[PDB]
């Protein structure tokens, strides 16, 4: 039997470790993963054709927002994670960066850097979240500005202290290549990075530390990661191209079985390891944390 699993890129590593432990309490299975985007992930299902038996999400909402009532009904939220500035070593000025010169390091002309694309990866919308709310908590409303809608198309407009971005097309997305580069998901700038075409990039906190980059922590009132700060979060909103509406928010993960599983028996028993004391322990090995 297969069994197919569509996963955000970020669950990557996880996914390595759960089709193991599956595979090993059942020998007759092959867990057939697959990465994207988690709104990419789901399309899959919504609009290009394919069954899953499981899709697992980075931003849990994008399955009741994409998928109700015709493709799922349910979502289990399971695991954290924060958005931080990954490096390497060898990129410029990665001696110099820390927690409280970062946005002034990136602004630098000889210095480039990434993100994923917003409509098809939650880290894309939640890496321009943390530079707009950024602005908030350093008091200056200059960061976006300089950093993203100057080297873009995309840019937030401000009301009363809330703010909202309004996505493109993704094939409408200019970005000024002396500067940016992006990709659909997240996981493909570590690609970027590793060959020198970027110096930094946006990323999960758990994806920096699996591939071993250097990481600047952003402060919590801007990095997502954190329930205690949810009501910071909130002023920040993205309008994804596909005319969902994403607001800021801790980041929490989400799973389901599509309605048109071919394996369903199989699938709830997937579904209970990621969700297990043991699913959490592989999770947080790998840098999530559980709730």
């Amino acid at each position: 039997v297969k069994l197919k699993v569509f996963h955000a890129g970020s669950l990557t590593e996880p996914m390595k470790a759960f089709k193991r432990a599956f595979e090993e309490k059942h020998p007759n299975v092959e867990v057939q993963t697959e990465a994207a985007g988690s709104a990419a992930t789901i399309r899959k299902v919504t609009e290009l054709g394919r069954k899953a038996d499981v899709i697992a999400t980075a931003d849990y909402t994008l399955i009741q927002k994409m998928m109700y009532p015709e493709f799922a009904n349910w979502t289990i939220m399971f695991a954290k994670n924060q958005i931080v500035l990954a490096y390497r070593n060898d990129s410029r000025y990665a001696d110099e960066i820390n927690s409280q010169n970062w946005y002034e390091i990136l602004k630098r002309p000889d210095v480039r850097f990434g993100f994923s694309n917003p409509n098809d990866d939650p880290c894309g919308y939640r890496s321009l979240m943390a530079i707009q709310l950024a602005e908030l908590y350093y008091n200056d409303p200059t960061i976006f500005d300089e950093l993203v809608a100057k080297n873009s198309n995309l840019r937030f407009s401000e009301d009363n202290g809330s703010y909202v971005l309004r996505m493109p097309s993704s094939e409408r997305i200019e970005i000024n290549k002396s500067k940016i580069m992006i990709r659909s998901m997240e996981m493909e700038l570590i690609h970027l990075v590793e060959s020198g075409e970027l110096d930094y990039f946006f990323i999960y906190k758990s994806v920096a530390k699996q591939h071993g980059f250097n990481f600047v922590e952003l402060p919590v009132e801007i990095d997502l990661s954190s329930p205690d700060y949810a009501e910071l979060y909130s002023k920040v909103k993205v309008v994804l191209a596909n005319g969902k509406e994403v607001t800021g928010k801790p980041i929490v993960y989400g799973i389901t079985i599509p309605k048109n599983a071919e394996n369903r028996e199989l699938a709830v028993e997937f579904v209970k390891l990621v969700i297990s004391e043991e699913g959490q322990e592989i999770l947080r090995e790998l840098g999530q944390e559980p709730l």
